[PDB]
């Protein structure tokens, strides 16, 4: 029975489906457009798969996660894309500064450049497609259908063709770490196909082999740009021996004929292994090759039944996790319209209230479920740009795949990983953990040839013990944290302090001990490398205040200025982070310090780059207490650069050189305090307002709603959320899927990017529920990470139910309403945390709780502002429930 599952769902192939959405750069070719607009993707974490549901000739577009162009191998000198001859082991960058602190408001950072060659930096590869060609004469059909199941993780496709009743079944289970394709025929005899796998053409190769040997076809080789060993392999497996197979009529295929039913087990690998500086396991190719082939063969020997029963279970155990409901249809329903239609009608603005639900449900549930198939607890690497599902290929990095489909780490990969702990997916977060782990020693390498922060061994050096990690925009499976080739999007050094939060939540979240150790030896030694190469005392361009020095915000702008909110920002937040980290562990290290005798002077350096006075306070509380990241300018928006006095203009009313004229720039870089920061917050709001201007600049042409890139505006949906704006928030999130979703709902740049995704659930959740900021009570008691219910919840949303959503300090959190007022919290308390909890729909002052049969004693606090928490003791595994109070 799939009558209560989530389905996307076509009448009609992908090659019928429609595709007149903005194509983007890298899709002028009409099949590759089809591709990104129209399949239904599917995953492991680690393969993946997009199905087309073409009758006769059907398509899978094949990927693994680790086919990567670049790295060592692809030349003899491979060094992370750092320029020595540059960086000059920090002094390009010295130098810069003091031209700064001597009142420069800009400096030629051309030096400030890496990452030249692009065979170096390389790129994620579409692997190639799985074919399963059927045949047929005609591809004339009738009660044809193809889905993509959410609830469990498959892709089906059905159709009558003449008289006979087809089935395709697809899955990649990571439990069985395979991909699955079940293919049935109504009536005897009567499945018929060819299956082939042919690699993408566009990637260089040596020795590529297509094989058959049992029931087994074999593609195995090695990537020409830097020797990575790939391997592939379909095990065909006929019902109970019923058929002919045979193989193919051209060496390079498995011929079935006269079934019945069959199931297909596919499996790949490569030899790359997340492990600086040689980044391969050591294996041989035929070692590649046994590896793969005992996946399939296991898979084989456990049967359909069971691998199917055990991929249903592993994905809807994560999956089931968090259910929503806002008086959505759903594909049961009477009068249900398909997937394609719906999204035509919401854009029309001809779907019903139900129907609009559908959507906007629909949206928030896929990238619960993307995330599932492209970043699992033991992928080998973090969703990238296109989470693991790609078409495109070419060798080199900035060519025929868009932006690499790499790891883009000044906005894209932190989106990526914005829902996975509210959306109750914490594991999945694991991969961009190791990844950032993996950013340590070959960062180290940039630190010292950039900011002359040297490690005396890099290479055994554990986290937190050297003299820092650095990293930039543009980022691969290789260690490419040099800065890039063109400074005005290549140089981003506060990329690391950004993505270090996605990280920190993972703790913040949890309250797991191991999680706390290891992310804390990460702010300590990032933190270290700030403190002691990255600041400076600021010069007259930016005021009285500790910078970054030589800076650039995404992506507009002067380049090379006196710091900037961007990173002063982050940093502030990173200092943030570390402190509370350092202070759970004991502060073992003392490294926290104090604001005692705290001045900016303390950061004055010899000739050398070492400290004129060695005993100075450079403490965390100190460097923290200096930055001063908010300021607000003379159109009252917060300041995107220190000497800026009206919006995009100097205090003498020129033009800020860079600045994108119209307001509409994608990236807000000077508002990640307000998100996903804890700088500018509703309880901590002096800048709550100039955060707004900013927004409503960056959004509104007057009074009228701008379109952007699928990204920029699920950063938007999460930053107007964070200021309790409901009904602006739906506004962007009504944007976002009129303007940014292709039909299958695959967000869009354009071309595809699946941050937005990403973005989308993220924004949704902090409109039902927030845990970052602190409440200060009329007493000055402080309640870090209070849980705050129906924050910004839309008038749109009179009514519905949520559950599963995962709060800070580790509360999982359902909540009810009607009449735009909470009527039932519940809350389930994982780690035995003191409970505080704000009712932003309702008012917690009006509710009481309760543990099953038993009345709670919750204390009721409010500030200043008349908001009131109700904060009461809890233990592990106890859900409290929280009602109206009953007379
Ligand atoms: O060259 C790498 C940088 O590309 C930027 O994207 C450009 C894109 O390459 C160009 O074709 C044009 O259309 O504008 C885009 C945005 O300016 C990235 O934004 C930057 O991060 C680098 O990847
Ligand atoms: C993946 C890329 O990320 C940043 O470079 C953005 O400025 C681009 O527009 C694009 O979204
Ligand atoms: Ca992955
Ligand atoms: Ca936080």
């Amino acid at each position: 029975d799939t009558s209560k599952d989530d389905w996307l769902w076509y009448k009609q192939p992908a090659s019928q489906t429609d595709a007149t959405a903005t194509a983007g750069g890298n899709y002028g070719n009409p099949d590759n457009n089809r591709w990104q607009q129209t399949t239904l993707p599917f995953g492991n974490g680690k393969i993946g798969g997009t199905v087309w549901g073409e009758v006769s000739r059907e398509r899978v577009t094949f990927n693994e996660e680790t086919l990567w162009t670049g790295g060592p191998g692809s030349s003899t000198s491979y060094n992370g894309g750092n320029n020595e001859t540059k960086g000059q082991n920090g002094a390009t960058l010295r130098a810069l500064n003091k031209q700064l602190a001597n009142g420069a408001e800009t400096v030629n950072p051309g030096n400030l450049t890496g990452g030249e060659n692009a065979a170096e930096q390389g790129n994620y590869l579409n692997w190639g497609d799985i074919y399963l060609d059927y045949g047929f004469n005609d591809t004339t059909v009738t009660e044809y259908r193809r889905d993509l199941n959410l609830s469990k993780g498959k892709a089906d496709v059905t159709f009558k063709h003449d008289g006979v009743t087809y089935t395709r079944e697809y899955f990649a289970s990571n439990p069985d770490n395979v991909m699955v394709a079940r293919l049935t025929a109504s009536k005897a005899g009567k499945l018929n196909f060819n299956v082939s796998m042919p690699t993408n053409t566009n990637y260089s190769k040596t020795g590529e082999t297509t094989t058959v040997k049992g029931d087994t076809l074999t593609v195995k080789g090695a990537l020409g740009n830097n020797g990575l060993l790939y391997n592939s392999q379909i095990k065909v497996v006929l019902d109970n021996g019923e058929g002919t197979l045979s193989e193919g009529s051209d060496g390079a295929s498995l011929k079935v004929s006269d079934a019945k039913a069959v199931t297909l087990y596919i499996a790949a690998a490569t030899d790359y292994k997340q492990k600086y500086p040689s980044y391969r396991t050591g294996e041989t190719a035929a070692e590649v090759n046994t590896r793969v082939a005992k996946v399939v063969q296991d898979a084989a020997n456990k049967g359909y039944t069971a691998v199917k029963k055990a991929h249903i279970d592993d994905h809807s155990a994560i999956y089931d996790r968090v259910k929503i409901d806002l008086g959505q249809s759903g594909h049961s329903s009477d009068g249900a319209v398909a997937t394609d239609a719906l999204l035509k009608a919401y854009q029309r603005g001809s779907a019903t209230t139900a129907q609009k639900r559908e959507l906007e449900t629909l949206v928030y549930k896929y990238g619960r479920y993307l995330t599932i198939g492209s970043s699992r607890e033991n992928s080998q690497l973090p969703s990238n740009l296109q989470g693991i599902w790609s078409v495109t290929a070419g060798d080199n990095a900035h060519g025929n795949t868009p932006w690499g489909s790499d790891f883009h780490m000044n906005v894209n990969l932190q989106m990526n990983y914005w829902p996975t702990y509210s959306a109750n997916m914490g594991e999945l977060a694991e991969p961009l953990i190791e990844y950032v782990e993996g950013l340590v020693k070959p960062g180290r390498v940039t630190a010292k040839v950039y900011a002359g922060a040297e490690t005396t061994n890099p290479e055994t050096t554990p986290i937190g013990e050297g003299e820092g990690y650095m990293a930039h925009t543009e980022n691969t499976a290789y260690g490419w944290t040099a800065p890039g080739q063109s400074f005005s999007w290549g140089w981003s050094p506060a990329a690391v302090p950004w993505i270090l939060q996605n990280v920190y939540e993972a703790y913040e979240y949890s309250g797991d001990p191991a999680l706390l150790d290891r992310v804390y030896a990460l702010l300590k030694e990032e933190s270290h490398f700030y403190v002691n190469y990255m600041l400076h005392k600021a010069g007259s361009s930016s005021g009285d205040r500790l910078t970054t020095g030589v800076a650039y915000s995404p992506e507009q702008g002067p380049l090379g200025t006196d710091g900037n909110t961007y990173e002063s920002s982050l940093v502030w937040q990173m200092l943030n982070d570390a402190i509370e980290a350092a202070k759970a562990k004991g502060d073992p290290d003392g490294l926290v310090g104090n604001t005692t005798d705290c001045s900016a002077d303390n950061w004055a350096k010899n000739d050398s780059g070492n400290f004129t006075d060695a005993n100075a306070n450079r403490s965390w509380s100190c460097a923290k207490s200096l930055l001063k990241p908010i300021e607000v300018g003379d159109s009252g928006q917060i300041k995107e650069w220190y000497f800026e006095g009206a919006l995009g203009k100097k205090k003498d009313g020129s033009t800020i050189s860079g600045y994108q004229a119209d307001n509409q720039h994608r990236h807000m870089s000077h508002l990640l305090g307000l998100f996903p920061g804890d700088l500018i917050t509703i309880d901590n709001s002096e800048y709550m307002d100039a955060a707004k201007t900013s927004l409503r600049y960056r959004c509104f042409k007057g009074n009228v709603l701008q379109s952007n890139t699928g990204w920029a505006i699920g950063q938007r949906i999460n930053s107007w959320a964070r200021t309790g704006d409901g009904n602006t928030t739906y506004q962007l999130v009504e944007l976002q899927l009129k303007n940014a979703m292709y039909a299958n709902l695959f967000d869009y740049h354009a071309p595809f990017q699946i941050a937005g995704n990403f973005g989308n659930t993220s924004g949704v959740d902090e409109m039902l529920l927030q845990s970052n900021s602190t409440f200060t009570d009329t007493a000055g008691k402080k309640y870090v990470n209070y849980t705050n219910i129906l924050p910004a919840l839309p008038d749109a949303w009179a009514g519905g139910s949520v559950s599963g959503l995962v709060a800070r300090g580790n509360f999982t959190v359902g909540t009810t309403w009607k009449n735009g007022k909470a009527t039932e919290v519940r809350l389930t308390s994982n780690k035995g945390k003191q409970a505080a909890v704000k009712i932003t729909a309702g008012g917690a002052q009006n509710y009481e709780v309760k543990n099953g049969d038993t009345a709670v004693n919750a204390k009721v606090v409010t500030n200043a502002d008349g908001a009131s928490l109700l904060v009461f003791d809890t233990t592990a595994g106890t859900t409290y429930t929280i009602t109206k109070k009953a007379s």
